[PDB]
């Protein structure tokens, strides 16, 4: 509650955010919007570029898998972000748990929405492009999979938010205190309270002529929680069709109830 | 013409200091010596069980039932708290957040172990080790007498503590003694060691005139802390070994994979 230590946890929070996370939403709009010379993504937009960008850098399970895979990664990135908000490691640990168990679907949503445009998405650290096209035509149940991501983050990448807003964005869905099953709720808005106090302030400053994006942007929050909820109920179904497919034990147990 | 300079950086540490970590010496040492709010003694499983019904430490609530695991792993979950301390510690010391930021990734990285360690003592006497921001105190006794590896693990800790407490250190000297480990210019890749090694010259030259003022009759005193440095990379190396043995040979050791993800350094 004082403007100087608001600014200190912003920078707190954007400087760890660039610590934890290999690819920030600054360079990946630099690769995507492109004008630079080495920096430029191999374009996968159908199988036979698959077959060659593996050599430079069934079909719909390898793409299911290399997502998989960047998922898990992302939480391990999303946990170690989460241990530097202050307050979060002196939780319960059980809250603690509890609260990157229902909090790290949201993140990924939200930061997938860095690497996309309204045509396709960054893959392998920048190094490659994979067209939505491509992906929303992959067979039986894996293609409308694929979509919906996209759908999201056309509309929350009309908000503009930049890394620094992301990294205290990121931090208010984490310590969320009506996540299921939590012991302490009140020292998790203790900190939220806090964590909101700092956004709020953060986008009156960096986006001054921007009314209302507060609350625009906790608006999103709603549409993250629903996108979430489908992308369970989906991948639940997907399982009942296809054993050539198995989760992560990370992501399984998160998925778990 | 700059004494005034290190007696400023070592003031802005010492304050420093003070607001990142929870229990200091000085407060650890009053509790431990006995100079009322007397902590709760564990000193055997009935007492164990009885100050986590009624202190309810954090890092010993069940989440393994086997006691001797559910004391390493409270461990390891206060090193995790430890970690976060030390990183914004870290943030106040001159010139730390100007650093290449995967400099100062890799400087706290590597750093933890030893301050963790340095820290350790002070919470220490050779009976046992406050816990839970001095509400508890865990005897040496009932910690060594654990079963398999926890035991002997538990023991070294205690060895190097009583060594370094005889240094007779106060929160003052350790603000600096802290910044001069985390400044190390030999860490594995880092990838610009000459601002690094100017601000641990800055440091090391502040903790020199802080031991002559402090300790102006303990004869080349700042001499041995550095020799302590030894002791510190050693035992850091043995418990490294010491913590794969137990990795390797006790399937007790299930957590949630979330919580391992958190543990996981
Ligand atoms: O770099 C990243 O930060 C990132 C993050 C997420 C994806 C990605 N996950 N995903 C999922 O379903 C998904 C999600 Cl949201 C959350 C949890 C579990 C899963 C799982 F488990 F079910 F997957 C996607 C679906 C569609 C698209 Cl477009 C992307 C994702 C990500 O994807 C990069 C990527 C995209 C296409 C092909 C790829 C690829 O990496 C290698 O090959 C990056
Ligand atoms: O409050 C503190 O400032 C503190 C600091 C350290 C410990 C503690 N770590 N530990 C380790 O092995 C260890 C060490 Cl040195 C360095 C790095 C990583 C680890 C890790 F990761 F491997 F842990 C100990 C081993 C024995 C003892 Cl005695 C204490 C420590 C500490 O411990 C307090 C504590 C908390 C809960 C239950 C306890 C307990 O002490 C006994 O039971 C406090």
């Amino acid at each position: 509650m004082e403007s100087a230590d608001l600014r200190a946890l912003a920078k707190h929070l954007y400087d760890s955010y660039i610590k934890s996370f290999p690819l920030t939403k600054a360079k990946a709009r630099a690769i995507l919007t492109g004008k630079t010379t080495d920096k430029s993504p191999f374009v996968i937009y159908d199988m036979n570029s698959l077959m060659m960008g593996e050599d430079k850098i069934e079909v719909a399970i390898r793409i299911f898998q290399g997502c998989q895979f960047r998922s898990v990664e992302a939480v391990q990135e999303i946990t170690e972000y989460a241990k530097s908000i202050p307050g979060f490691v002196n939780l319960d640990l059980n809250d603690q748990v509890t609260l990157l168990k229902y909090g790290v679907h949201e993140i990924i949503y939200t930061m997938l929405a860095s690497l996309m445009n309204k045509d396709g998405v960054l893959i392998s650290e920048g190094q490659g492009f994979m067209t939505r096209e491509f992906l929303k035509s992959l067979r039986k149940p894996f293609g409308d999979f694929m979509e919906p991501k996209f759908e999201f983050a056309v509309k929350f990448n009309a908000l503009e938010l930049d890394d620094s807003d992301l990294a205290i964005f990121i931090a208010v869905i984490i310590l969320s205190g009506d996540r299921p099953g939590l012991l302490n709720v009140k020292p998790i808005e203790d900190i939220q309270d806090n964590l909101l106090q700092a956004l709020e302030l953060q986008l009156k400053l960096n986006h001054p002529e921007s009314s209302q994006l507060f609350a625009k942007l906790l608006q999103k929050m709603t549409d993250l929680r629903q996108i979430v909820t489908e992308h369970v109920q989906l991948l639940q179904v997907i399982k009942k069709t296809e054993t050539d497919m198995s989760l992560h034990p990370l992501l399984q147990e998160i998925y778990k109830d």
